[PDB]
């Protein structure tokens, strides 16, 4: 669809095979998602925002289904104060701003 | 235009009589800019994110162009990463996101 930005951009998610709101996000080059049990092997990193670092659980190559458009890629998983959609898969979904 | 989401959405705004590169961010409920002396009052403000919250200054009615497009509204100022334009903002330039 076309979305426009008098609220915010908030789309439901499949990941782990379970439902989840998140936003779509442009300012964010990763995807975070809120702690979950997701099948997967992890490795351990850092992600930093406006304020600052977190620690996250990196999963590569996760599927993920978006508003109905289907992504496979790399999550974040951590405590985020809001699950975040970010470029490595909007990119995927064909996402583009317009103005 | 059309921007696309390979690279960061960063365009040239205008504010404060400065030239300055910002991310055009619909997951941001307001815009935040870097660190800049701009006149006049101001209310305190905290915002949150990613690692947790930051102290900014808050403007009313800041005059902003961006990419082109003339823009009034309110701006955050303080110690943050990145200028970042929020749906605020984006509204008035008719940004949308599409896929
Ligand atoms: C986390 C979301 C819900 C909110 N943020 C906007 C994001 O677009 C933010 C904008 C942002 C961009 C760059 C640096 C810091 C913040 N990106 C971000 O945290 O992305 C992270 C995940 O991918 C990585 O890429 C960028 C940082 C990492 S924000 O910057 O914290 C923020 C912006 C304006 C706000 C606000 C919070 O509260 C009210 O108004």
């Amino acid at each position: 669809p076309q979305i426009t930005l008098w609220k915010r951009p908030l789309v439901t998610i499949k990941i782990g095979g379970q439902l989840k709101e998140a936003l779509l996000d442009t300012g964010a080059d990763d995807t975070v998602i809120e702690e979950m049990s997701l099948p997967g092997r992890w490795k351990p990193k850092m992600i930093g925002g406006i304020g600052g670092f977190i620690k996250v659980r990196q999963y590569d190559q996760i599927i993920i289904e978006i508003a109905g458009h289907k992504a496979i890629g790399t999550v974040l998983v951590g405590p985020t104060p809001a699950n975040i959609i970010g470029r490595n898969l909007l990119t995927q979904i064909g996402a583009t701003l317009n103005f």
